[PDB]
């Protein structure tokens, strides 16, 4: 087996924290290697460790250009690419004044070109926020993390098994999810776009608000109750009308009635 020896995976920071580092891959000890980002476990609690061979083989078939690249392994520790510019949500707070409306699209429409790929390839996310999207440059955005993905059954559309302000109703009350539950996650996601990602109205911020003043009561349990009644995270300031009546789609209360990411995919592009 060809593989990334760790006597040549030389360590040069933390990118995350299991947790994510960025290595340079030197086989030749000229220091000519390439970056890539390197993912292992470190409390290694024997039923995240089954997970983690899930989601290697996962991201190893997936094949999006809006999807972060598998590498390879090392040995257990997860290869793949380095995307520099870092972190969607970290972007877009930072070069908030420089990025328009038109630049927010791109992102939307790249993100759902990758999360309509993952449905033709029976995959859930579960975790699609602007905290696990990267950004490759200011033109191209790639989602991340596939820790909590799972394969949708080869009979079944949906799959019963934490990030509840992204969460549909089903998942929260029955831990329903599909890629329906992924529909109402990006209507999150775009809010975050559209907010660019101001800590001040984050869908996390915004819900508690929301919640009210009553804490012992469970946030499952309240989250479910505002979520029925019809409340929803208000209209992103000067965002787009267009866009807010497509987050309110990806809001709709069932799951059947979520437009499909084949079906936003157009929408988006054609603003
Ligand atoms: C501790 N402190 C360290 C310094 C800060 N971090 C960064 O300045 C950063 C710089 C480059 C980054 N590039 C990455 C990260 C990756 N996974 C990790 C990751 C996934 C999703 C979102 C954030 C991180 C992957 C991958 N192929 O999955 C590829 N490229 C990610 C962060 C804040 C945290």
């Amino acid at each position: 087996p060809t593989i990334f020896e760790e006597r040549h995976l030389k360590y040069i920071s933390q990118l995350g924290k299991g947790s994510v580092e960025l290595c340079r891959y030197d086989p030749l000890g000229d220091n000519t290697g390439a970056l890539v980002a390197v993912k292992q476990l470190q409390h290694s609690g024997p039923d995240q460790q089954r997970d983690f061979q899930r989601e290697i083989q996962i991201l190893k078939a997936l094949h999006s250009d809006f999807i972060v690249k598998y590498r390879g392994v090392s040995y257990l520790r997860l290869v793949m690419e380095y995307l520099p510019s870092g972190c969607l949500r970290d972007f877009l707070q930072r070069h908030r004044a420089r990025l328009d409306a038109s630049r927010l699209l791109l992102y939307s429409s790249q993100i759902c070109k990758g999360m309509e790929y993952l449905g033709s390839r029976r995959c859930v996310h579960r975790d699609l926020a602007a905290r696990n999207i990267l950004v490759e440059s200011e033109a191209h955005v790639k989602i991340a993390d596939f820790g909590l993905a799972k394969l949708l059954p080869l009979d079944k559309d949906y799959y019963v098994v934490s990030p509840i302000f992204w969460y549909a109703p089903e998942s929260l009350s029955d831990n329903i999810f599909s890629r329906q539950s992924d529909v109402w996650s990006f209507g999150v996601v775009l809010y975050e776009l559209f907010t660019y990602c101001d800590k001040s109205c984050s869908p996390s911020a915004e819900f508690l608000r929301m919640m009210g003043s009553e804490r012992d009561v469970p946030a499952l349990s309240r989250l479910l109750e505002l979520l029925e009644e019809g409340q929803r995270l208000p209209a992103p300031p000067a965002c787009p009308a267009e866009v807010h009546e497509l987050m309110k789609l990806c809001w709709a209360p069932s799951p059947q009635d979520r437009p499909s990411f084949s079906a936003l995919g157009p929408q988006l592009d054609m603003l």
